[PDB]
């Protein structure tokens, strides 16, 4: 309670009640609040200026320290504004940005510099008119992303804008503090390879470090379970100690280290828990927001106290002229570099380099800046000039530049809405407004309510629209059927993403080629715009090869053991000969030439037991060769350090570490392909996600089109359009599996856990949700989940495909009967065929069946009318063997392939043989049955918001009728939702009317009956309600 209180707090805790009041009282009007902070500061300052008692608590911050206003804020910042960002839309697009941030603010830094020269009086030299210009130059854009977010073209002007001022902010910094030296710590003039070496540490050796800290802060990030107080701290420590170790210690550019931090976190989201990452965000937003609070504040107070008393009258004009000029410089160089960017990265239209022009706001970051230079000026008059004008440029652009952009928007007609998002709000408000009529109705007929104020409750609860044959008939449907078609692609990948089948940046890709297309004439999805997904680079498959090869070459124990000593025997080869470097301790540094013999004789016996397992084999071994010479060197240099110039000594310093630590590349590579497996199964991934979303996309959209379009002539070309996209889809995926084998089965096994672990937990909020499971106890089945979740993240980047006679054990119908699966593996032959070979013919009799162990196989047949692709996995002629009737489409390899035959006599002896109640016969039909209901069921199902896999899950708690039990089947709606007939014939009782093989039963009918032929034996597929 006495005066040593920390007065500090007092400040900080005012600053946010007044960072609360001015964005709660301006909130609807245009002037941001960052400008009434400004003022509240300019007020208390001029307060503190004439009541002492105010002035002990401002004291604290107004004369603050430069090196704790830089290594607080800067990072709180710098790190906000890289972690909040889209990444991979920035990354997409980031030569673009990187050409009008480096080399733009080069530009616009130093015309500011000639001008901060030439116009003002102040009669000042380079370096302080660099440091002028490098302050000019930062923006903060923020109030403008915000509104580009909504109004549109988010995902390519909004990225560009706030990359482009991540970047500007990073490298007006290293500028900053670049000239900072040369006007307030001057040094001796250093050489020009003195100052190269500074320039690789500034802008190399920066994001190098970044990137390591970065690369070891997400590993331990993955492998941390069920703790987000350690995933936080870590965040925030990695942060801190990424621009104090860089800044302090490594004489490294920090603030380019937090930006390449906060980027590479942001990118790696995957492996933060998903509720540390909705908290890290609001987390950053609340300390970047109490940064810029705290910044205007401080302005406000300074510029007040010691920034006005020596502001002459003809500065305020140079103000004006300033900027009039850096308005003028800006877009003066996004248009002569506008060439240039019209060829890379999303082009700037005329209209969009306006926005950009316009929008570039200064903020916090050029203010810090300007207080250093208040501090350090010591009250020389370049301080107090500074500050005012950046202060002055931050006002005009906060009172001018953001409080017209809204309007220069709506001019420049950016602001407008689309006609679908229009109708997609009202058609949204209208069944907004109808649910609640609805529950209105329900509510009034309550007992318990019927005294309730209904005006009131009506008043309450409304919601509101935000937003309140001849050739030109030909091309107006051919128009709409293109954007129906886009518009239910997308509404697809949404529905696919919600029910967890797609990751966020397929979902990403594909609506962006969606939306896209929408906007050029006579535009679909293009497949060749969607390869770029799937595409390997091709230095990863090269480095797999080159390294594999040089690993490819008996205990277990050794090689740890050994790993670990030369390990930890860095540490001697440090700590004596830097040491050593120095004295050019001598009481202690000779322990360490003790237990170096030590060590040798380690690595000695190691050797004479790796001689005696390996035998005279030992030299067979390259990688074994240099472990003798090691050896032999150690000897040498222990020889002459016992029995016997410099030349004894610095051989050794030099040779025990030449051949001491690259001995552990050894260990090393194989980490390094796994490395390199990783980044193909990143890519891989990715691919998979995006074209099996463009198939299920495709497959769903083309049973809607069929009842939206009229016009056949149309309707034909977009299923084509549609067709020859899936096959190329198909096609590229499945040679991906050939190039890459074990790296798909990683992904295809990572997809299948995916699934099982959502559908899970569905699950548990279904049981939650009817309350058999209490709220705790599902929160503790939840957690299991969400670990087994995260684990797969650090799941082998690839599993070894498994043998051929595996696969055979995982066939449906083959899954779980040993005594069948012996039968079959036994009588099944495995075949090899060649590139282009046919493997059977249309007309062909079903000879037997196969099942596809490797390579990819083109079914083409009249069924040109069908064609498909079919890989690892998949068999091919069940159809056949089960009805024998002829082939339907001849199969031609597309690479080297590898089947298991199976023989027709085979299956019928096998149907013959296993014949308990999972009927071998009843499997088979099974597995056919849903391939052909399925189709069926989701054309019923078009207009309604399933995906095909709730289709599925639908089909699978079906069940083939045994129809020898009883000959004729009857319906009820109360308890069976939908049968479809699979192969044979069927009469309706009623009218004996013909319904043949494939067709779905309509609901009307009531009773089935059958004709018992033995030729076309009807099968007839059947699912109950749940309730049975």
């Amino acid at each position: 309670l006495h005066a040593h209180a920390p007065k500090v707090i007092v400040f900080i805790s005012g600053s946010c009640l007044f960072g609360a009041i001015s964005r709660s009282l301006f909130k609807k009007l245009p002037i941001p609040y960052t400008v009434v902070l400004l003022i509240l500061g300019a007020i208390l300052g001029v307060v503190a200026s004439n009541v002492p008692l105010v002035e002990e608590h401002t004291r604290d911050v107004a004369h603050m320290d430069p090196h704790v206003l830089l290594q607080i804020f800067l990072p709180v910042l710098i790190f906000e504004s890289a972690f909040a960002m889209d990444v991979h839309t920035f990354m997409r697009s980031f030569s673009q940005v990187c050409i009008l941030a480096l080399f733009g603010l080069v530009v616009a830094s130093v015309l500011t510099a000639v001008l901060a020269m030439n116009l003002f009086n102040y009669n000042w030299n380079f370096s302080e008119a660099m440091m002028f210009g490098a302050i000019m130059s930062a923006t903060d854009p923020v109030a403008v992303v915000a509104l580009l977010k909504d109004l549109g073209a988010s995902k390519q002007l909004g990225t560009i804008i706030e990359g482009e001022s991540l970047l500007n902010d990073g490298c007006a910094i290293v500028i900053f503090n670049v000239f900072m030296k040369m006007v307030f710590f001057p040094q001796l003039t250093s050489t020009v390879g003195q100052n190269v070496l500074y320039f690789l540490q500034v802008a190399v050796a920066g994001p190098l470090w970044g990137y390591a800290v970065a690369k070891v802060t997400v590993f331990f990030l993955s492998h941390i379970f069920n703790d987000a107080l350690v995933e936080i701290t870590i965040t925030l420590a990695a942060t801190y100690l990424t621009y104090y170790i860089g800044d302090i210690w490594l004489e490294v550019s920090g603030v380019l280290a937090v930006v390449v931090l906060g980027l590479i976190v942001n990118a790696e989201k995957t492996s933060i828990s998903p509720e540390v990452e909705v908290f890290l965000h609001r987390f950053w937003e609340m300390l970047a927001y109490l940064a810029n609070t705290l910044i205007f504040m401080m302005v406000g107070v300074v510029v007040t106290q010691k920034a006005l008393v020596a502001v002459d009258k003809m500065d305020w004009f140079y103000l004006i002229i300033l900027y009039l000029a850096i308005t003028i410089i800006r877009g003066m160089v996004i248009s002569l570099f506008s060439p240039i960017l019209s060829r890379i990265g999303y082009g700037l239209t005329w209209r969009n380099a306006v926005i950009m022009t316009w929008g570039g706001l200064r903020g916090a970051v050029g203010l810090a800046l300007a207080l250093v230079v208040e501090n350090l000026a010591g009250n020389d008059v370049i301080g107090s000039k500074f500050l005012f004008h950046t202060a002055g440029i931050v006002v005009l652009t906060l009172v001018i530049n953001a409080t017209t952009i809204q309007t220069l928007l709506r001019i420049l007609g950016m602001s407008d809405i689309s006609i679908p998002k229009r109708l997609a709000m009202a058609g949204a408000v209208r069944r907004i407004h109808e649910g609640q009529n609805r529950t209105l109705n329900m509510l009034k007929s309550d007992r318990f309510l019927a005294d309730a104020d209904w005006d009131i409750a009506t008043a309450a609860c409304e919601i509101s629209d935000p937003y309140s044959p001849s050739p030109r008939e030909f091309a107006d449907m051919m128009e709409e059927a293109r954007l129906r078609m886009l518009k239910a692609e997308k509404i697809s990948y949404w529905k696919q993403f919600e029910h967890g089948m797609l990751a966020r940046e397929a979902l990403r890709l594909l609506v962006q080629h969606a939306e896209v297309a929408a906007d050029e004439k006579d535009q679909f999805i293009l497949v060749d715009d969607l390869k770029k997904s799937w595409q390997i680079k091709g230095i990863y498959p090269w480095l797999k090869r080159k390294l594999e090869d040089l690993i490819s070459e008996h205990h277990m124990a050794f090689e740890v053991t050994i790993n670990i000593a030369i390990v930890l025997n860095i540490v001697p080869i440090i700590m004596e000969f830097v040491v050593q470097d120095k004295m050019a301790l001598q009481k202690i540094e000779d322990a360490l030439r003790i237990s170096n013999y030590v060590f040798f004789v380690i690595y000695a016996i190691e050797a004479i037991v790796k001689i005696l397992g390996l035998g005279r084999h030992y030299i067979v071994s390259h990688w074994n060769k240099f472990d003798a010479f090691i050896l032999v060197v150690a000897l040498v240099d222990i020889i002459i350090a016992e029995t016997l110039s410099s030349i004894k000594v610095v051989k050794l310093f030099r040779l025990l570490r030449g051949l001491r630590m690259l001995r552990l590349t050894k260990a090393l590579i194989p980490k390094l392909i796994l490395v390199v497996n990783g980044k193909i199964n990143n890519q891989l991934s990715l691919g998979y996600d995006v074209g099996k979303g463009y198939i299920i996309g495709e497959e769903e959209v083309g049973k809607i089109i069929d009842r939206m379009v009229d016009n056949k002539k149309i309707l034909r070309e977009l299923k084509h359009i549609s067709e020859t996209g899936r096959l190329q889809v198909v096609k590229e995926l499945g040679l991906l599996q050939r190039e890459h084998p074990g790296i798909a089965v990683s992904v295809k096994t990572r997809q299948a856990i995916r699934t099982i672990l959502n559908h899970s937990r569905e699950t548990i909020h279904e049981l939650q949700g009817a309350g058999l499971l209490d709220e705790m106890e599902a929160h503790k089945l939840e957690l299991t989940v969400e670990i087994k979740m995260k684990r797969l993240m650090n799941a082998p980047s690839s599993i070894p495909p498994p043998p051929p006679e595996n696969l055979l054990k995982n066939v449906s119908w083959l899954a779980g009967d040993m005594k069948l699966i012996d039968f079959i593996k036994a009588r099944a032959s495995l075949l090899h065929f060649d590139y282009g070979e046919v493997i059977v013919r249309e007309g062909d009799e079903s000879d037997g069946l196969f099942l596809i162990v490797s390579g990819l196989v083109k079914l083409y047949g009249k069924s040109e009318v069908f064609e498909d692709y079919l890989t690892v996995g998949n068999v091919i002629g069940e159809m056949g063997v089960l009805t024998k009737k002829p082939r339907n489409a001849t199969v031609t390899c597309e690479t080297t392939v590898q089947v298991y035959f199976i023989t027709a006599e085979d299956m019928n002896i096998a149907i013959d043989t296993f014949t308990l109640y999972p009927s071998l016969e009843y499997r088979l039909w099974r597995v056919v049955a849903i391939r052909i209901a399925t189709p069926l069921i989701m054309e019923q199902m078009a207009f309604q918001g399933w995906t095909q896999e709730k289709v599925k899950l639908h089909l699978e708690r079906g069940y083939l009728v045994d129809l020898a039990e009883s000959h004729f089947q009857f319906n009820i709606d109360a308890t069976l939702e939908d049968v479809i007939l699979i192969n044979g014939t069927a009469y309706n009782a009623h009218t004996r009317e013909e319904i043949r093989s494939p067709c779905l039963i309509s609901r009307t009918v009531h009773k089935l009956t059958f004709q018992y032929t033995a030729t076309e034996e009807p099968r007839l597929f059947v699912v109950r309600n749940a309730e049975y």
